């Protein structure tokens, strides 16, 4: 370090700091993007540039070449995240600025491009040993093993006490990334909200409310302007068929959202997923942290978009 601040050119200077923002298909770009993020969310000093640098080059080792649970998703997810921390300056600890944007480039570490549901009537070895959230506690570990590497434990600097609490922050981030678990989540938020019990100084309020940051930044693909949208459904649905692929394999009619035989159904279902999860997770963070409405704003566009490519409009 220490005067050595990353820079951006002038477009992606600017766009970054906006929730719509596309990192880009320049993939040797996305580490600098990712540092700019960490030092201007955290600051230049929260991390060692030289082990901050091994350890994100040990975790886009560790993403494999799947259509969508890759390297990008990683990176797009975090900077939906910086979006979040940047446009709530106040609100967050030094400790969660520092645990969160980690927690989001590891969310998916050594993800197969397979769903839990796949794993378990795989009978596949992980999912014995997590029963549940299976390849969210895989990813966790995962996490763990890459800060345990030498020369990679960028928490380092942290006491005893301060690394167990960001271990902590990012074991219940990328847990809470089990969309199945994200339901419950939000209509405990929702009463807690509208009742008018929700305090951030309860720290199982904050957990909740953290939890719903990372569903909000790991769906953020429904945020994005619609060519990218529109684009990145593409890559989810890639992995999806596939997976239905295998389990017709495993003797299973799988789900029509996992059958490339029913790509008909893709607007209709589209439909569902935006009213099911996406607006309401945009809607309940709007309000508890107002700031972030412009995602919510955004996934109402792409929800009209889909709408118009039932009514063939598009
Ligand atoms: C942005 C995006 C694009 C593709 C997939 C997802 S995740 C996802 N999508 C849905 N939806 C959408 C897909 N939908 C169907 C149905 C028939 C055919 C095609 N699609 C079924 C409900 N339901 C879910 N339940 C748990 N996770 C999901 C997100
Ligand atoms: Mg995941
Ligand atoms: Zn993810």
């Amino acid at each position: 370090q220490g005067l050595m601040q990353f820079t951006l050119p002038v477009r992606l200077c600017k766009e970054i700091e906006l929730f719509h923002f596309d990192i880009g298909p320049f993939e040797n770009m996305w580490p600098g993007i990712f540092v700019y993020m960490v030092h201007r969310s955290c600051g230049t000093s929260c991390f060692e540039l030289e082990k901050l640098c091994r350890f994100i080059m040990s975790v886009k080792k560790n993403y494999r070449r799947v259509p969508y649970h890759n390297w990008k998703h990683a990176v797009t997810v975090a900077h939906c995240m910086y979006a979040i921390l940047q446009n709530n300056h106040t609100l967050f600890t030094d400790l969660e600025r520092k645990g969160l944007l980690i927690a989001c480039l590891c969310h998916d570490l050594d993800h197969r491009g397979f769903s839990n549901s796949y794993l378990q009537k795989f009978d596949h070895p992980l999912a014995a040993l997590y029963s549940t959230s299976t390849m969210e506690q895989h990813h966790f570990s995962q996490t763990v093993s890459i800060l345990q590497l030498e020369g990679h434990n960028i928490f380092s600097t942290l006491s005893s006490s301060e690394y167990e609490q960001v271990l902590e922050i990012i074991r219940k981030a990328i847990i809470a990334t089990d969309l199945a678990l994200y339901f419950g989540n939000r209509k405990q938020l929702e009463e807690m909200y509208q009742t008018g019990s929700l305090n951030l100084n309860n720290q199982s309020h904050r957990d909740r409310v953290i939890g719903l940051m990372m569903t909000a930044c790991d769906l953020c693909s429904v945020t994005k302007l619609w060519p990218v949208t529109k684009l990145t459904a593409n890559d989810i649905y890639a992995e999806f068929w596939a997976e239905g692929d295998e389990m017709k394999k495993l003797g299973i009619q799988p789900i029509p959202m996992m059958d490339r035989d029913k790509k008909d159904e893709v607007p209709q279902g589209q439909l569902g997923f935006y009213n099911a999860v996406a607006i309401p997770c945009y809607t309940t963070l709007t309000q508890i942290l107002p700031p972030t409405e412009p995602l919510l704003k955004a996934c109402r566009d792409n929800l009209s978009q889909w709408e118009k490519v039932i009514r063939g409009e598009e």
